[PDB]
């Protein structure tokens, strides 16, 4: 399913509502550490509706349980993440995604 | 025969020759991503003779044309994997096969 870790603390009471934009900063990676992506390297935040399914399961049920300010690590078992089918070019199929994410603000 | 489509590439220069051991992750699917085995499920690497005919033809040909740290996605025809034969109770005779391998490096 989708693992949450957190690396730091956020204040423990502002947990984003569907319907909610969350503002978030990550770092993606492969279950053996290689890395494929980060808003970090291009210094822009990402942005994203909660409830919207844009994204996949596991980023919409782990950063739902993050309040503002807390930094986590998520760990995406392949059936919340792309499956078999992977993410033509990223990702490999049957991949486990290891995800450092940073939720700066809800909008 | 074998095709082979990079996932991630390799040095792109040291590749592997006749009587190396070649050390490498897959996953072994058929076409439509059904996965049937994986050293990754078990985290044990693979390892084989490259020339010594221990593993299907199109393993021989698709891994020596990887490099190391290559990660690629084989096709292979049944005619280079178990022809008509299959493999029993797992691979259905005359099935196209697909594997993901990664070249972790030579011994
Ligand atoms: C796509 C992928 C492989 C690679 O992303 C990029 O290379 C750039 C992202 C630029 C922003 C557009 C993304 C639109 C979101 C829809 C794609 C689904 O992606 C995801 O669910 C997760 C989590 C959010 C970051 C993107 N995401 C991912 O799995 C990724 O990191
Ligand atoms: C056998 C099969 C269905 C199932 O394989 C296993 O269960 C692997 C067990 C671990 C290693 C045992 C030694 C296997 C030696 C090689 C046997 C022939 O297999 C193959 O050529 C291909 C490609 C290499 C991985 C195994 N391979 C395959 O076609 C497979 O994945």
């Amino acid at each position: 399913g989708v693992q949450v870790e957190t690396i730091s603390p956020g204040d423990g009471r502002t947990f984003p509502k569907r319907g909610q934009t969350c503002v978030v900063h990550y770092t993606g990676m492969l279950e053996d550490g290689k890395k494929f992506d980060s808003s970090r390297d291009r210094n822009k935040p990402f942005k994203f509706m909660l409830g919207k399914q844009e994204v996949i399961r596991g980023w919409e049920e782990g950063v739902a349980q993050m309040s503002v300010g807390q930094r986590a690590k998520l760990t995406i078992s392949p059936d919340y993440a792309y499956g078999a089918t992977g993410h033509p070019g990223i990702i490999p199929p049957h991949a486990t995604l290891v995800f450092d994410v940073e939720l700066l603000k809800l909008e």
